[PDB]
C-alpha cells in the first residue's frame, strides 16, 4: 500500500482520476513549498504558496499502473509530508508553463468554467 498525494490529473473528476478508483480516498490537505501551473497539464514545482491536494492509499500494483503511465514522463517522484502521513507526489522535472493558478487549487479552472457558462 502506497500513500499519494494528488494535485492535477489523477484528482477526481479530472482526465486520469480512472486510475484510482479502487484506492482509498484519506481527504484532501494542503502542501506547503509549491505552486501550481497549468498549460495543458497541471505542473507543481517547489515555491513560495500551498498547493491543494487529494491524498489516497492505493495498493502496490496500482501505484506502478500509475507511474508507468506515458504522460508521467515529465514528472518525479518526490516525497511530501501531508496530515495523514508521508505520501508520494509527482513533481514536474522542468520549468513550468501556462498559468500560475494563485489559489493553488486545480479546481481554479472549473470556476472558470461556471463563469463562462452559467
Amino acid at each position: 500500500s502506497v500513500r499519494i498525494a494528488v494535485y492535477g490529473t489523477l484528482r477526481k473528476g479530472k482526465p486520469l482520476h480512472w486510475y484510482l478508483k479502487g484506492a482509498k480516498f484519506l481527504g484532501e490537505d494542503w502542501i506547503e513549498g509549491y505552486q501550481l501551473y497549468f498549460e495543458y497539464l497541471p505542473y507543481a514545482v517547489k515555491g513560495k504558496g500551498k498547493l491543494k491536494v487529494e491524498v489516497y492509499e492505493v495498493d502496490k500494483e496500482t501505484f506502478e499502473r500509475i507511474n508507468e503511465i506515458e504522460i508521467g514522463t515529465g514528472y518525479r517522484l518526490v516525497e511530501v509530508s501531508t496530515k495523514f502521513g508521508k505520501a508520494f507526489l509527482w513533481e514536474w522535472g522542468s520549468k513550468p508553463r501556462g498559468k500560475r493558478i494563485k489559489s493553488g487549487d486545480f479546481d481554479e479552472i472549473r470556476l472558470e468554467h461556471h463563469h463562462h457558462h452559467h
